[PDB]
């Protein structure tokens, strides 16, 4: 998160950390959404790589013992049948990650609310960006949750010349552009929420920024459309 500020420790508590093992060392890569007790919706592009994965729940600073944590190995992983690593532009960045236990539910720990299918969002809409991604372009990543206040840009705006062009399709969103505040690297696979009817969804999972950087401006930060995929989210989990 680019021009982000720090988070509460309780405010976004369906947020979780993606990791992979490295030596005898696990590394943050990505971050995701517990939607089930024992299910994780991320980004397909985070998985790409066959590595050893793990979920951390109610982690709020990365390299501190928070009191809160909950350790769960990854036993399954569901990418979109349509996902393509060598075309992003293309969409379906999408992927859900079965836990080999059952996690805790509490204060820290809790279920993402998802939108109802095909629900799109108005022009400017108030949304968040969370995550522990690079806090500069070419930067580094943080060390506790940071969140940026991204309104979105709609399909008419965002896929226009002067911004993203053909790059962004209507199974994407888009939020923010403004050259200061945007998603970045290890961001990818965690949430936009954004408030609909006084409650806090998450209609978006971080996919993409502009090669030329992080926060570039009109070049908003792309996201996969949650409520584009709810019917295949339930299909999945109803049969695994
Ligand atoms: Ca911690
Ligand atoms: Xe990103």
């Amino acid at each position: 998160v680019v021009g982000g500020t720090e988070a509460q420790r309780n405010s976004w508590p369906s947020q979780i950390s993606l990791q992979y093992r490295s030596g005898s060392s696990w590394a943050h890569t990505c971050g995701g959404t517990l939607i089930r007790q024992n299910w994780v919706m991320t980004a397909a592009h985070c998985v790409d790589r066959e590595l050893t994965f793990r979920v951390v729940v109610g982690e709020h600073n990365l390299n501190q013992n928070d009191g809160t944590e909950q350790y769960v190995g990854v036993q399954k992983i569901v990418v979109h049948p349509y996902w393509n690593t060598d075309d992003v532009a293309a969409g379906y960045d999408i992927a859900l990650l079965r836990l080999a236990q059952s996690v805790t539910l509490n204060s820290y720990v809790q279920l993402g609310v998802l939108p109802r299918a095909g629900t799109i969002l108005a022009n400017n809409s108030p949304c968040y960006i969370t995550g522990w991604g690079l806090t500069r372009t070419n930067g580094q990543l943080a060390q506790t949750l940071q969140q940026a206040y991204l309104p979105t840009v709609d399909y008419a705006i965002c896929s226009s010349s002067s911004y993203w062009g053909s790059t962004v399709k209507n199974s994407m969103v888009c939020a923010g552009g403004d050259g200061v505040r945007s998603g970045c690297q290890g961001d990818s696979g965690g949430p936009l929420h954004c408030l609909v009817n006084g409650q806090y969804a998450v209609h978006g999972v971080t996919s993409f920024v502009s090669r030329l950087g992080c926060n570039v401006t009109r070049k908003p930060t792309v996201f996969t459309r949650v409520s584009a995929y709810i019917s295949w989210i339930n299909n999945v989990i109803a049969s695994n």
